[PDB]
C-alpha cells in the first residue's frame, strides 16, 4: 500500500532548498533524510517537481535518465541484479524504472504493486546521484 | 507574457531560464510548441554574450535542458 | 546545305557581350548555346567578327590559329583523327581548317560541301577554347581581405571569383581558397573557423559552418 | 535527344535572382517553372552555376550531394526505386546520379542516353530541395 | 608563486604554459598534486578566450599535455 | 651494457633547441643525429626532459604515448613484429615499451637487459614521430608582404619557409610561391617580374631573374 | 584620322588599341599597309610607359595581336 | 657501405655560413674540407638543404643541374669518362647523377651500391662549382 | 680621372659616354682593361634611372657599344 | 701598294661631321665620297676613329661587327661570294674581314697584300651600312 510523504516535511524541505541552496551539506542531509525509505518513481518525481525550480527540474530529469540508463546497462551486464530476475521474463525495462510501463502511468498504487524492492532502491540511488550532479552543476 | 521576457543586465542565467520556462509553460500555447519556443527564446533573448555563446556551439543543442547545461558549463564567471 | 545563324540571336549575344563582358558565366553559357551545332569556319569567323571588338577579334584570330595548329599536330600524331582519313590523301591541312583551302575561300556552301563533321567539331572546339583564352586575357587573389563592414558571403564570392579567374592550376584552387578563408576574413571569423570541432576540408563546408555560427549583426 | 534550356529564360531567371534574392516566393516559383521537365545533371549543374554566385554555388553543391546521398540510402533501403532495377546490376551509384559515371563526364548526350526517367526526377527533386536549403541558409 | 600566475593580454600560450609548469613543479606541492593544479590553473587563468576554448571541449581533457595540444590546434591565429 | 649519452652533446643540442627552435631543419637534423643508435626508454625520456621545456615535454609525453599505442595496435594486428615473438608469451605490452614493466622502472641496466632490439627501434621511431608532431604543434603565408626596406632574398626566404611549413599539399606549393612572388613583393619587383621577356615557371628561376635585374640600392 | 590618335593619360590599352585599329582599317590605306602602320603606331603612340615596355621586348613582335598580348601580359596593374 | 657526415661538423659549418656568409674564403675552405671525400647525391643534397637557406637552395639546385648537364654533354662527347664505361650500356644518365635513377630514389645505401667512383667525383666537383656560382650570385 | 666621372642630373647619356670613354682610353690602364672598366662604370655611374635600365636587361650586354645601343633604344625621352 | 687617305680631306670631313652632324645629307654624301675606293680595314677603322667621337665610335664598332657577321652568314650560305673562293681553303673568316687574321694585325701593307677586292668592297659596304645605322641611332 502506498503512503504519500507529508506535505509538511516537503514544505520544510522546499524552504530549506530555497534559503540554503542546493549544495549546502544541510540540504543534502535533509534530502538523504527524505530519501530514507525506498520511494516509488511517482514520489521522487513529485518531490523534485516541488522542491526544485523549473530549470533545475529539467536538468534533474536529464541526469536521472542518464543514471537509470547506466543502471540498466549494468543490469543487462549482470543477470543477478536485485531488480532483475533469473529468467529473461523479469528483465527490467526503463519504462518500468521511470514509471512509464503498463499499469503504472499516473497510478502510484499500481506502481507500488508491480515494482520490486530492488527496483525501488535502484531508482532511489539513481535519483540521489542525479540530484548531486544537478546541485554541483547549478552553482 | 512570455514574448516580453528579457534577461536583465545583472540577472543570472538560471533565474532567467526559470522565469522564461515558467511563463511559457503557464501560458496558452499547445504542449507540443513549448520546447521550440523556449529554445528560440533562449537564442534571441539572453543578452548578446550568452547569445554568442549559444551561437558558437560546436554541437547542435536540441533541448532546453541541453542548452542550459552548455551555458552553465561555458558561462563567464563573474 | 548551309543555314546561317539568326541575326536576332547574334544581336542579342552581341548586346550580352557588350553589357556583361567577355568573362561572365552567363556570357560563356550563351556562347556555348550558340556553339551547339558544329559551325563552319565562315560561321564562327563572322560570329566573332560581330560580337567581338577589333582588338579582341585580333587576339581571337591569333588564339584560334594556335589552337588549330595544336589540333593539326595531334592529327599528324594520330592517323585516326575524326577529321583525318585512313590514307594519306585525307590528311587535313590548316588551309582546310581555317577555310582557306581551294573551293572554300569566301563560299560557305562549298565549305559545307567539302568539310567533314569531325573537321567541324574540331574547328568548333578550337574556337571555343580560343574564346576562353581571349576572355581570360582581355580582363590579385593574395591581396583580398574581408572589409570591416563587409559580409562574409560577399567576401567569399569575391575571393572565389579572383582565385578561379587566375593563373593557378585547377588542382590548387580549393586549398588556396581554404587557406585564404583561414588567414583573411577578419579575426572574429578567423577564430570561428579555428575553433571548429569538426575538420572542414572544402570551401563549401567552411561557408556553411560560418553561415550557421556567424555573429548576427 | 538532349535540348538545352533557353539562355533567354536563364538570363531572366538570373536577373530575377539578382534583384529579388534567393528566398522570395516569386524566385522559388520561377525556379519551379524552370524545374518542370526532368533535367540532366549537366543542365541543373550549369543552371546553378549561372544563376548562383560562387559561394552559394559551393553551398548548393554540398547540399545537393547530401540530398543525393539520402536518396541513395533510401534506394539501397528499397529495391523498388524508380531509379533502381530489379536485379543488382541496375543499382544506381552516386557517380551515375552526379553525372560522374563512365560515358557521362562532360557529355550531355551520353548522359541523356544512359539515364533513367526515375533517375532524372530524383536528381531534380534533390536539386530543388538543396536549392531551398541554401536559400534558407544564405539569408 | 604559482597561484599568482596569469596569462598576459599579449603573451602567447606556450610561454604561459612554460611559466606555469615551471612554477608549479618547482614549488612545495606533493608530486601527486601537480597535474590537477596545472589543469585547474589552465582553466581559470589563461584569459577568457582560451578559457572558453577549453570549456567548450567536446572531449574531456585529463592531462596538461592534452590541454596544450588542443589549445595549440584550435587557437585563434593572431 | 648501457652507456649514457654525453652531457656535452646533450648540452649542445639543448642550446641548439634554445636558439634555433624546435622546427628548424638543423634542429631536426641534430635530433636525428642523437637518435642514431637505438635508445632505451630511459635515454629518450631523459633527453626530452632536458632539451624540451615543461609544456613541450607534456605535449611530447602525450604524443609519444599515442604513437606507441598505434604501434601496439599494429603489433596485435601482426604477430611478426620485430618487437613481438612467435608465441603469445612474447607479446609486448605498453608497460614494456614505456619502460613501466617489472624490473625496468627507474633502472636503465635492467631495461637494456630485457628489451629487444626491435623494441628499441620501435620506441625510437615512435619518439621521433612524436617529436615531429610536437614541433609542428608548438609553433600565415597569405599575410606575408615584402617590407619597404626589406631585401628580396629575405622576403623569398620568409615566404618559402611559411609556405612549405604549412597545411598545403606538396603539389600546390610552387604555384602558390610563384603567385605570391607576383602579387606581393612591392610594385617595383612586381613590374620587374611582369615585364619578363621569358616565361618564369619556377620559384628558383624567378629568384635568379630578380637578383640579376634588381635595382641596386 | 589615324595619325592623330594618342593613348590618353587615363585610358586603358585595349580601348586605345580598339580605337586605333578601327581608325586604321576604316581609312584610305591599302590593305597591305595596315599591319605595319598599326605596329608603328603602337610603338610611337601609347604613352612612354608602354612605349618602353614594347621597346624592351626580348622577343621580336611582328603582328598587332602579338604586341597586344605581350602588353596585356606585362602591363603595370593600376 | 654508406656513412653519414657528422651532424656536429654540419652544425658548425651551418653556423659558419650563418655568421661569415657564403663568399668568405674561410667558408669556401670549410666547404672544401667537408667536400673532401666523394659524396653521394643524397649527402650533398642534404648538406645544401641544411647549410643553405630556402632561396639559395633553389638557386643551388638550378646551378647544380646546369653543371651536371654540362658534364653529361662532355660525357656524350667522350666515351672515356670515368663515369662512363666502354660499351653503350654504361652510359650515365642524369637520373643516375642526380640520384633519380631506379633503386636510388631516397635510398642512400642502394645509391652507394650502384654509383661509380668517377660518378661520385664528378657529382662532387659539379656541386662545388654550383656552390661557387650561387655564392657569387647571392651577394 | 676616369673614376671620378658621374653622369650629371641634366646631362644626356651620349655626352656622358663620350666623356667616360675619352677619359678611360686616354689614361694609364692597359689596353685589355678598358672595356670591362667602361662597362662597370656605365653600370655604377649613369644616375639610377639608367642604372636600373641597364640592370633589367633581358639580354646580357658584354660590350660598351651594345650597352650604348640598348640604352639609346629604351631611354626615357625627356 | 697601300696609299693613305689625305689628312686634309679627313680633317675637312671631321669638321663637316662636327658642324652638320652625323645625319645630314651633305655629311652622308661626303662619307660616300671618301668611301669611293675600296678601303682596307685599317683605313676605315682609323677614319671612324678620327671623324667619330668615342661613344659613336663604340656604337659603330658594334654595328660594323654585326653587319660583317651577316655578310659572313650570307657567305657560308653561298660559296660564290666575291670574297670567297671555290674550294674550302678560301673561305673568309671574320678575323680576315676585321683585319685580325695572321699577317694583318696592325700592318696595312700586309693587309693590302692578302685581301681580295671582293673582301674590300664587302668590308666597305658593311662599314657604310653601319655608319648609317649609328647615325640614325645617335640622333
Amino acid at each position: 500500500a502506498w503512503t504519500p510523504l507529508e506535505p509538511k516535511l516537503i514544505t520544510r524541505l522546499a524552504d530549506t532548498v530555497r534559503t540554503k541552496g542546493l549544495r549546502s551539506p544541510i540540504t543534502m542531509a535533509e534530502v538523504e533524510a527524505l530519501m530514507s525509505s525506498p520511494l516509488l518513481p511517482h514520489d521522487v518525481t513529485n518531490l523534485m517537481r516541488v522542491i526544485l525550480g523549473p530549470a533545475p527540474y529539467a536538468l534533474w530529469m536529464d541526469a536521472w535518465g542518464v543514471q537509470l540508463q547506466t543502471v540498466i546497462a549494468a543490469a543487462t551486464r549482470d543477470p543477478r541484479h536485485p531488480a532483475n530476475g533469473q529468467g529473461r521474463g523479469e528483465r527490467t525495462n526503463l519504462n518500468r524504472l521511470k514509471g512509464l510501463a503498463d499499469g503504472m502511468v499516473g497510478n502510484p498504487q499500481g506502481q507500488a504493486a508491480l515494482l520490486r524492492p530492488g527496483e525501488l532502491v535502484a531508482i532511489t540511488a539513481s535519483a540521489l546521484q542525479a540530484f548531486r550532479e544537478v546541485a554541483r552543476l547549478a552553482e
